[PDB]
């Protein structure tokens, strides 16, 4: 069980670094495609999170199947990425930054992106 913490200047940098590291860990575990579920408001932040992940997956040659379940009452974004053979990523996005929990059988990585 490993915790990693990073410092970014802004939420935009948090989104970019987190998407890169998330795709990294999935690429490590032999993932070529994954299902993405998004929970949050239908706004500009939602669009940014989509493009950052899609651009990051595209550069890595990974296919994504995205479902957005919009709920305006949610003040924060939850992302659930499911991959084959038990690969699961949960990313929480708020004004304070991003916390991503990357789960593999016998491997739990928690990534925090502060400021």
């Amino acid at each position: 069980e490993i915790k990693e913490t990073f410092e970014v200047d802004d939420l935009d940098e948090a989104l970019r670094l987190s998407a890169e590291k998330i795709i990294e860990e999935m690429k490590k575990w032999g993932v070529t495609e994954f299902d993405l579920k998004f929970y949050g408001k239908d706004d500009e932040l939602a669009k940014k999170a989509k493009e950052v992940i899609e651009e990051a997956a595209k550069k890595a040659g990974v296919k994504v199947k995205s479902e957005f379940l919009y709920d305006e009452n949610k003040d924060k974004i939850t992302l659930e990425l499911t991959g084959p053979n038990g690969v699961k990523v949960t990313s929480e996005i708020s004004k304070d930054g991003i916390k991503s929990t990357v789960e593999r059988p016998d491997r739990k990585v928690t990534l925090t992106f502060k400021l």
